[PDB]
């Protein structure tokens, strides 16, 4: 499944819902400890569509338990990522995926 | 594909190569004019690798065209960008897309 362990606390009071647009910084690595993508690095924050948007299992309902503001570390279980296929290129075969997220702003 | 037509020129001679990073300034517009995001307004320089799979085909291969320190309109198809799907609530399906960019510098 996601764990949500949290490195900073958001508002406690907004959380995202569906239809709203959800803009974070992520950084994620492998279980491993490789880093394998940042939006920090790009200067860039994502901006997604919460339910209208297809990611991974796992980052949606990790994102979901996040209120404004939140900065929280979300480890994800292959079956909640990209399983046993991975993401050619990026992530291999079954990998368990760490992403610190931070919960910017909800639009 | 990218159409890369020169609004001031770099230095005809320094261009991106596979794992360098980009740093540049844009304006993104959807070929209506509508803006839909600019690295200005953040306040910071966007900044991505060649080679690292992390952009739209469209950036890789328009910058790959541009000298350091020139300024560019890159008009993008949607096979070339976000294609069919677009980014939901971002991108229509379908959008070429205008940028007006500058590649300040490599590293
Ligand atoms: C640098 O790009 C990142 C993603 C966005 C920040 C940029 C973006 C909008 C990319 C588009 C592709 C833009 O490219 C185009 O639109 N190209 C258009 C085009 C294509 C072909 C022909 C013509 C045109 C995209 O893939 C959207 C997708 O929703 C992302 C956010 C999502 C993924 C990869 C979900 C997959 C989707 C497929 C499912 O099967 C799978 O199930 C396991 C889940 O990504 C995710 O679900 C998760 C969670 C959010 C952060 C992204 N993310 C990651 O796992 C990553 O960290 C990752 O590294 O993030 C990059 C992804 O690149 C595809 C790959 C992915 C491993």
């Amino acid at each position: 499944g996601v764990q949500v362990e949290t490195i900073s606390p958001g508002d406690g009071r907004t959380f995202p819902k569906r239809g709203q647009t959800c803009v974070v910084h992520y950084t994620g690595m492998l279980e491993d400890g490789k880093k394998f993508d940042s939006s920090r690095d790009r200067n860039k924050p994502f901006k997604f569509m919460l339910g209208k948007q297809e990611v991974i299992r796992g980052w949606e309902e990790g994102v979901a338990q996040m209120s404004v503001g939140q900065r929280a570390k979300l480890t994800i279980s292959p079956d909640y990522a990209y399983g046993a296929t991975g993401h050619p290129g990026i992530i291999p075969p079954h990998a368990t995926l760490v992403f610190d997220v931070e919960l910017l702003k909800l639009e």
